[PDB]
């Protein structure tokens, strides 16, 4: 979060920041604890603490009621479910203190205060700061190394929601289960009924379709993108050289005119045996051919005590950790060959790495190679994940006393700031922003305000945003509506809306048993008779069986559309290959802000392979753009 | 230098800085393995213009070109005709004034660093760097080279420092087992005086073994080594909330919580790699050392062993001037190491925590001198007590070349670095020859001599505790030997009230009751004085030594010194006498009464016996005021000379 801020182009001088205060009225949730003596934590530029707010900073093991201040507002913990489970159990911290990170860093990243001075071992260095630097902070931790246990998260957000907290922050999911049994889903469900939208992760099980979780029509499903940030060991060769690698090892290694060698017997780097033959390890710098398994080179590398490696590796895997512990350079395929060529042509081969370096690519983003890919398993009916936003290694506050990275087999390192990837990190990028909507915008409704982020999301890096799996153009499925850009989501002009009203019609719709009903909804809504599939959604997807023969399939979608800017706009299209679309009218007139206008798209298509189109309302008589995505997909096996 | 000449008691308000603008009008020479010359430390940011005065020139050269310089780094000159002479056949890789050893520009920013922001070695003593003098000139001679350092060099590069108008001379290095007709340093020195120059030069790190130090000459400032009161910890927390500020380097913040410890006597030598090697799960396991004299030995077979850490017991003076800590680990003192023992064996899962990276400025005693800090009497000359003066020198952070080996982690991992953490008596003479040149810009009439008599008449003989300033190798009080004078203090030597003053004839006069032949005259002097007609031994120095022959029968001796005084401050002075053991002292006139620059001469006159260098003194405290100008006295045997 040291330049993650610049590049989602928030800014003081004018957009969402100014707008919104930098987020000061308004109140974020997170759902492992906290670190409050951290930096990110303090509260130096923050006005009073908005009266509306009642939470308390909850005292428990190293944490007492003068924990919190005008950042850090609120402080709870729920370990019944530990309990419980077993009262025989002995929580070493039993309070909302942070003993794994996850939660310190989640905080951080969502609404971490200006930080001076912060790194990750130097690299990423500059001022840390949360997507919203004056939101306020209110946490709440259920997961603890004695367990995480799905009751105390549910009673967690209830308690959140409770609380009057404007927006809720999760990155945990769960995969494998009908909503009825999605703890996340059914808490969200409650959050949604009473105006409280959940950000949460998209998971990290992709790239397979339909992997992802938290895949629920209620919940602002967050897909990880990579920035444009890049870390460097620059390569320089005896013969000049010079190659801007990749690396980040942890600390300013001195590696300068080292002798590099290259042998095929060795390059495996896969034995460490014949790592072991090589004399002078300590001053010789050995080459590695790209052999799938990186990180195990790495540690053959480690053990083995050589001066450094030169690793030749394409693959994503690498690229989104911070686990470096020798030092060493990692080139792709093109650059491996020049580096080789060198050395087979000259006796007295060299390189010279250095360390530290921090550089701010193309193109960016990309969607993680691992970032959960929908349709929703939990419900195809509705298109997941909903937008993209950065997680691959952002810098955020770490506990200090925690391990964070390695050097050597033998040395662990701590830090106050730490690169971590994930949909983890996405998630709460996503959530400071929806907080800061709300502060511009204090009516806005959960739906509305997701509608903004996604109508207003782009598509484009200035090409279509690519999937880091296998580099062709990404699917909604992939991102959602696109990146985040904030400061559109700002004046979205249309927004698709909706109510508590509507996902019960939509759950109702659902056909569960009346039980499995209540589970969801429990007391929120009671057992409904305008059941409503067709959610007024900001995106469309349409689904075709795959068992047996395809044939020629029509769908039709009714979406209702309000003014938030008088106005006109004509629909432009764009249908996913192989099939149809049609919208009707073909133009909406606006008489008056909050006028609603609605009208029909279809599309006529047949399956075999997700095909992408979309359809974007834009106005006439000014600048406004209203994109929504529409997707095909098969029909998959749900939970 | 993050924390230096707060240890000095520099500051903006009073004393020596503001007196002196910081030494911004005045130029310090550094006679280097030359400087590099893009470090924070050589920028100008707060530098007024260059003084018209100076002329010196920016020698272009390899990597170097002729803009190289500014209004900090005013000049930079090399000589390198020694080495080529010497073989013409030579490739010198980096011709020209940049430093590719680390020396030159280590003592260039001690001298005279510009401040510098948020800098540290590794972590330890964090916060701004800045020389002793931050806003003097720099001026950088470059005599010595990866290819060789010559004798000729050094003296042509002095020469044209000299020639080139600077105020003051600093030199890091020295030559022993010659005499003063072959010792390059003395020889360009001689000349440096004669035209108004102080030279400030390190007394060597032979110590402590009597009579060890180099450049022992009565023409020079020769300045000894002492601790400051800077600490570097790796907190130790037992599984039993014991906790133990110890010390450690590792550079960087290595993570060691809870982790088992071990005491085990067949392997606690920690000498054997073999034995070492059996300890199961060495990476997650702390072993204990035993002190067996030989620390780095141990922290080597350790480093190469990968444990987790190790906890070192030794109180070995050589641990904590060093900054070689490879492998995480502490070391504890004898008493806390008894402690640790202890909490082990009387536990089954016995646990440690060790934090790095901790830097503490309140330890006592200090400063202390340090055990390597070379001890007088000069053996280029037994007759002037040497060395003159105390000052930081151990473990000091000052700018370093980023691109040459800086420490080390683990056996394999070399680190490089803008700031490091440097010992030895070549860092506490840097720190003396930027005072010395505040002084001057203080005073601009003042002579080298009178300058060196304000440092040392004014030096504080006692340490943070009141007490006399203890020797580090034997915790016994120093003796002038050890420490000269005593540690400077900047502020006080602004206004030393009188000093003893000296001219060039002065030292001719010296140099001439030598009784050398004219050629080896010649050789010192070379071209500014001629062979003279006035030997004369008792040169007008601030400080006295008593010498006695161990050759046979020891017999009641006596001496006579005769002192000349000059006024700087009307005003009347008594003189106090503190007598060296087993000897008596009289002084005469018993006071001195001054009308208004005026000069008074005195008598002291020792009776003593020999057998052992004892230490005495003699202050001159002003009654109707608060001055007073204190002055060493010491017995020494008579060794052999060069
Ligand atoms: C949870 O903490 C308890 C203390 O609050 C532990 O029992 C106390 O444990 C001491 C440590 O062995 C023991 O000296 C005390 O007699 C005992 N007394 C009480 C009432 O706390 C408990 O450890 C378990 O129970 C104790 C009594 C022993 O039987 C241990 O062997 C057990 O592990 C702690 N529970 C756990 C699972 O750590
Ligand atoms: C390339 O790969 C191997 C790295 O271990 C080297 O072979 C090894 O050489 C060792 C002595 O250098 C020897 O003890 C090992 O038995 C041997 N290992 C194997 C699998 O052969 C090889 O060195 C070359 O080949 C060996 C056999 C000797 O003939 C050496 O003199 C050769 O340099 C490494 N280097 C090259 C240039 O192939
Ligand atoms: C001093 O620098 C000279 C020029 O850079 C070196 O001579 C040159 O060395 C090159 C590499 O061997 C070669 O391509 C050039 O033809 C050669 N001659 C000239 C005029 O440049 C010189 O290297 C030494 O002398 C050469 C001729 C070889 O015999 C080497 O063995 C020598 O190292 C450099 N001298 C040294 C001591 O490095
Ligand atoms: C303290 O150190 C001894 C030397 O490392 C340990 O003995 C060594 O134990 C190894 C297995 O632990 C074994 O492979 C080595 O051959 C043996 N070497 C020597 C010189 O004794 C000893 O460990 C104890 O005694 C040994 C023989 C085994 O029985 C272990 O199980 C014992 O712990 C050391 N004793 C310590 C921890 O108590
Ligand atoms: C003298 O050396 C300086 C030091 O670089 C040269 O200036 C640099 O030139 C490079 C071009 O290769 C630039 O990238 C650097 O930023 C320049 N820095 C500046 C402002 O000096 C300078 O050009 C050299 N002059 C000559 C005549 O060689
Ligand atoms: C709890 O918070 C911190 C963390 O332990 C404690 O240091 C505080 O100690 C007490 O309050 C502070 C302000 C100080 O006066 C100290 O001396 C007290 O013991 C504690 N704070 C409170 C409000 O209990």
């Amino acid at each position: 979060t040291t330049h993650t801020s610049d590049f989602l182009k928030l800014n003081p001088s004018s957009g969402l920041w100014p707008a919104s205060g930098l987020g000061q009225d308004v109140i974020v949730a997170v759902l492992s604890g906290i670190w409050p003596e951290s930096a990110s934590f303090q509260d130096d530029g923050m006005p009073e603490i908005p009266k509306r707010w009642k939470g308390i900073c909850k005292p428990g093991t190293q944490f007492n009621a003068s924990m919190c201040n005008r950042k850090l507002i609120g402080a709870n913990y729920f370990n019944k479910g530990i309990l419980a489970n077993d009262p025989t159990v002995n929580i070493t911290m039993n309070s909302a203190r942070d003993t794994d990170g996850h939660g310190t860093h989640c905080a951080s990243i969502t609404a971490g205060n200006f930080a001076k001075g912060v790194s990750h071992f130097g690299y990423a260095p500059g001022t840390a700061r949360g997507v919203a630097p004056r939101a306020r902070l209110a946490v709440y931790k259920f997961s603890f190394n004695e367990g995480t246990f799905t009751s105390d998260l549910i009673a967690a957000m209830d308690q959140a929601v409770a609380d009057g907290v404007d927006m809720i922050s999760i990155s945990y999911g769960y995969r494998f289960i009908p909503l009825y049994e999605d703890a996340i889903s059914i808490a969200s469900f409650g959050a949604m009924m009473k105006g409280v939208l959940v950000s949460a992760s998209a998971g990290n099980r992709g790239p397979g379709i339909g992997s992802l979780n938290n895949g629920s029509p209620w919940i602002l499903c967050v897909a990880s993108g990579h920035t444009d940030r890049t870390f460097a060991g620059t390569l320089t060769l005896g013969n000049g050289l010079k190659i801007r690698g990749w690396s980040l090892f942890p600390a300013r290694a001195f590696v300068r005119d080292s002798p590099v060698i290259y042998n095929k017997t060795l390059s495996d780097c896969s034995s460490e045996e014949l790592l072991s033959q090589v004399e002078n390890p300590e001053n010789t710098i050995v080459i590695c051919d790209d052999n799938g398994d990186f990180s195990d080179q790495m540690r053959i590398i480690t053990r083995a005590r050589l001066k450094a490696a030169i690793f030749i590796s394409e693959d994503p895997g690498v690229f989104r950790s911070a686990t470096f512990p020798n030092p060493g350079v990692v080139v792709n395929k093109k650059e491996g060959k020049q580096v080789i060529n060198y050395v087979k042509n000259s006796v007295t081969p060299t390189a010279t790495i250095t360390f530290q370096e921090t550089y701010l690519t193309k193109p960016a983003p990309v969607v993680a190679a691992s970032s959960a890919r929908g349709p929703s398993r939990s419900y195809l009916g509705i298109s997941k994940p909903d937008i993209l936003a950065p997680g691959v290694l952002i810098l955020a506050a770490y506990p200090p006393n925690v391990f964070a990275t390695s050097i050597g087999t033998n040395i662990l390192l701590s830090t106050d700031y730490i690169l971590e990837s994930g949909t983890s990190m996405a998630a709460p990028h996503a959530a400071g922003i929806a907080a800061m909507l709300k502060a511009a915008h204090p009516e806005w409704s959960p739906s509305a305000i997701r509608s903004a982020m996604m109508t207003t999301a782009d598509p484009l890096d200035r090409k279509p945003i690519k999937d880091s799996d296998n580099n062709k153009a990404a699917t909604p499925l992939d991102m959602g509506a696109g990146h985040v850009d904030p400061n559109r989501a700002l004046d979205p002009g249309l927004v698709y809306d909706a109510t508590p009203q509507d996902y019960v019609n939509l759950l109702c719709s659902l056909n569960f048993t009346e039980e499995q009903f209540k589970t969801i909804a429990r007391s929120s809504a009671s057992h409904c008779s305008n059941p409503s599939a067709d959610l007024n959604y900001p995106s469309f997807i349409a689904l075709y069986s795959i068992e047996g023969n395809f044939t020629l399939l029509e769908q039709k979608f009714k979406r209702t559309v309000t003014n938030v800017g008088a106005a006109t706009y004509k629909a432009k299209l764009k249908a996913p290959k192989n099939s149809t679309i049609s919208v009707s009218p073909q133009i909406l007139v606006f008489k008056n802000k909050n006028e609603k206008q609605s009208y029909t798209l279809t599309i006529r298509y047949i399956g075999d392979s997700r095909n992408v189109g979309s359809i974007t309302w834009v106005e006439q008589n000014g600048n406004h753009s209203v994109r929504s995505p529409i997707v095909t997909s098969p029909i998959i096996e749900v939970w």
